[PDB]
């Protein structure tokens, strides 16, 4: 599966391109 974030401090790995958005959505701040 393609689809890895990038915070390497996160530590894991993703199916799903739609999770990386939402889920680094919030990685870190806010927004
Ligand atoms: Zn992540």
């Amino acid at each position: 599966r393609p689809f890895m974030c990038t915070w390497s401090y996160c530590g894991k790995r993703f199916t799903r391109s739609d999770e990386l958005q939402r889920h680094k959505r919030t990685h870190t701040g806010e927004k």
